[PDB]
């Protein structure tokens, strides 16, 4: 419809974009703005919205004309792909439907799957043994291959593919999905797959929020159903979301009331009491979760390294301590959080993985909770239940906050900048106070050194605490007022956490640094040589010092202060001390979070213990341990290979 | 009274442990598994220890063979993993 008129109107409308394109030689894409077209001619915008197939080609021919006849004409008529990066309506993946097919749409979301670059044929030139070689077919990137039934030139059927004259271009396939953490109230994860072409290939990584805008196409599948089967978004322009669409929204009066709440006394106690008021007690656990929410400031040194600013929390406890609930209330209270479980049915629950797809069996990389929650939280329930594939990459997704996966030819360095507030259960069933922590946890010993806070939600049959929790449960079931009404509403607290994580970047102070140094030198040399010279019990390490610094910077952000004062450092030190006390990691505070054995009573005994009856009698007469001690020693040596039995009553070492 | 009669008619444990969730009695069942953690030797070792009877310790190690905690290395051998 009036193609020449459309070309003339586009030539009269098209000039700063063309000038910028003519200045730089290697750049070929041209970013046309919809607002400029609306300010120039709204009828052309309506025509573009009506039929995008005849609109992009006409605009391309018109911009080629304005590039050729006016000066600064490029010697070669290189393909200038019109890249419209604006539309009056920004649709969503859940709002997308069949009523938008064959129309220029602008859908926003997050990428979960990504394919490799493939040489798809655009103008397939069909070759035959007989005449009829000039025959060409303009295939589609989303559709499959088509073969002619018979050559019209001579009636021959000896058809073949001429890969020498065919023009191959780059093709990629990704899956745009709704943002789960940014939009969770709808609970609608429906998504639409999309394709990228020679210019838009290798534009974004999985887990990134992009604003794609292309013509919604559709592919026919089979004769099982008369109508069409599946729609494929032919992306015309890709662009990452701004710093306000994928984040929470705030108002000026909202900022004023947030400042007023920050000026309110006992703001820390109010925030602690406002986190899951249903579960009674766990004030230390709630304070730790709050400090994890108000994560530390993330800084990047000029040398190239990136300092960590995410405080991970692990809630180890016996069943029945309402640990799961703790992970539900914070899931909706946190600004960006994806509540998941360890027993994930998906192929890539937390760590990204390269799996085969259903379209053409090509390896596609699919992300998980630790990727879709970039810049947010990931409350992973039942952290002890993880596959062997995920237990090898979480060591890097916490320390290096990155995921480098290169399997199946898909090389990708993802960014797992997520705060993992997880909760694990003991493998034996109930935690024992007479044993160390990693000795009963399914997680590896090296993994426990990553979590800055490890709270033990151990239940005790004390008459006072049982009466208190029973009264609280009866009050919350009866419908009591002050039992379910927090000091801060959930929406206002969510906006408060968002504002603190976005605009509040506290810095250390000389007083807080002096206090942290004093605590560190007090903890260091803490009777380390005691009862262990070869492996002196280490009370604290530089890692835990960085964790304490992060927790101190977390308390300054919790009250909206740009300076970490002495009170924040003292609170972080008190929290660390309470955690170390409730953990009972060792007799003298040895850091068993890396070796999973105390250097005084476990590692020393192991070295002086590594026949069966003769050796246990020798140990008993020499004083390594009692009957039960040497029994556990021989059991550990059997499990490790040092008491393996070739004969009956024999505990030789391998 | 219904809950009291329910815990009595089921007889979960000799001391009242919540066996509806954790099948192990805990008082003298889960502790024994930690004491246990050659086949002809561990039965003689458990005999002098008194942690359980011959028929009882035979099911304690065999139930552990299902999960794989206590495996059978060779003919007449039993070592923890
Ligand atoms: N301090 C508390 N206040 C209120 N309710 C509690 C408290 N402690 C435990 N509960 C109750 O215990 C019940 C079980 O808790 P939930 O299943 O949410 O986590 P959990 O029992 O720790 O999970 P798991 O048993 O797998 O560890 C809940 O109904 C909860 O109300
Ligand atoms: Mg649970």
């Amino acid at each position: 419809m009036d193609r020449e008129e459309m070309i003339a109107r586009f030539a009269k409308f098209l000039i700063n974009r063309l000038k910028d394109l003519l200045t730089v030689t290697p750049k070929r894409s041209l970013a046309i703005d919809w607002a400029h077209l609306n300010s120039f001619d709204p009828e052309l915008a309506d025509e573009l919205l009506n039929n995008p197939e005849e609109a992009i080609a006409s605009a391309e021919d018109a911009i080629q004309i304005v590039l050729r006849e006016p000066p600064l004409l490029v010697e070669r008529e290189f393909k200038v792909h019109a890249r419209f990066y604006n539309l009056p309506k920004t649709l969503l993946v859940k709002e997308l439907g069949s009523e938008h097919i064959n129309k220029l749409i602008q859908v926003e979301g997050i990428i979960t799957r990504v394919s490799e670059v493939k040489p798809f044929v655009e103008k397939a030139v069909f070759v035959c043994r007989d005449c009829g070689n000039e025959m060409v077919r303009l295939q589609r990137p989303y559709e499959n291959l088509v073969k002619p039934a018979k050559c019209d030139a001579c009636g021959s059927r000896n058809i073949e593919l001429d890969v020498d004259k065919s023009r191959f271009l780059n093709f990629q396939s990704f899956r745009l999905q709704d943002r789960p953490e940014s939009l969770k109230g709808g609970q609608m994860p429906r998504f639409v797959d999309a394709i990228l072409l020679d210019d838009l290939v290798d534009a974004a990584l999985p887990g990134d929020r992009v604003l794609v805008t292309g013509v919604l196409r559709v592919i026919l599948e089979q004769r099982e159903k008369r109508p069409i089967f599946k729609k494929i978004l032919e992306v015309n322009h890709i662009e990452q979301l701004s710093k306000e669409i994928e984040e929470l929204e705030i108002s000026p009066e909202d900022e004023q009331k947030i400042r007023e709440l920050a000026k309110r006394k006992d703001i820390v106690d109010a925030i602690v009491d406002s986190i899951a008021p249903a579960i009674w007690g766990h004030r230390i656990v709630k304070k730790g979760i709050a400090l994890a929410l108000f994560g530390g400031v993330q800084r990047t040194l000029p040398d190239g390294t990136k300092l960590r600013g995410e405080s991970h929390v692990l809630l180890v406890g016996d069943p029945g301590v309402a640990k799961s609930q703790l992970l539900r209330y914070v899931a909706n209270l946190a600004p960006r959080a994806i509540y998941t479980s360890g027993k994930s049915s998906s192929a890539a629950g937390l760590t990204a993985a390269a799996v085969r797809d259903e379209f053409t069996g090509s390896w596609v990389l699919e992300a998980g909770v630790l990727v879709l929650a970039d810049g947010g939280f990931a409350l992973i329930d039942e952290f002890d239940k993880m596959s062997d594939r995920d237990r090898s990459a979480i060591h890097e997704a916490l320390e290096q906050q990155t995921i480098s996966i290169s399997k199946a030819g898909i090389t990708a360095t993802l960014n797992s900048r997520t705060t993992v507030i997880a909760a694990a259960n003991p493998k034996f069933g109930r935690f024992n106070r007479h044993k160390s922590l990693p000795e009963q946890l399914d997680l590896p010993p090296t993994l426990l050194s990553r979590f800055d806070l490890i709270f033990l939600l151990l239940d005790e049959p004390d008459e006072k605490v049982d009466a208190s929790i029973a009264e609280h449960i009866l009050k919350v079931r009866r419908g009591e007022a002050e039992a379910v009404t927090p000091k801060i509403p959930y929406d206002l607290l969510k906006k408060y956490i968002a504002y603190a994580r976005k605009n509040v970047h506290p810095v250390l102070s000389r007083e807080a640094m002096e206090e942290i140094k004093r605590y560190y030198v007090k903890m260091r040399k803490g009777l380390r040589r005691g009862d262990e010279d070869g492996v002196q019990p280490i009370p604290i390490t530089a890692r835990q010092l960085e964790a304490l610094i992060r927790l101190s910077e977390a308390h300054a952000r919790m009250r909206l202060s740009e300076t970490v004062t002495r009170e924040d450092a003292r609170a972080a030190i008190e929290i660390i001390e309470a955690m170390m006390k409730t953990i009972a990691v060792d007799e003298e505070g040895n850091l068993d979070v890396s070796i999973l054995e105390v250097g005084k009573s476990s590692k020393k005994i192991n070295k002086i213990e590594k026949p069966e009856e003769k050796v246990i009698e020798a140990a008993k007469q020499a004083g390594i341990g009692t009957k039960a001690d040497i029994e556990k020693l021989l059991n550990e040596l059997k499990s490790d290979g040092r008491v393996y039995e070739p004969r009956a009553g024999f505990y030789r070492v391998i």
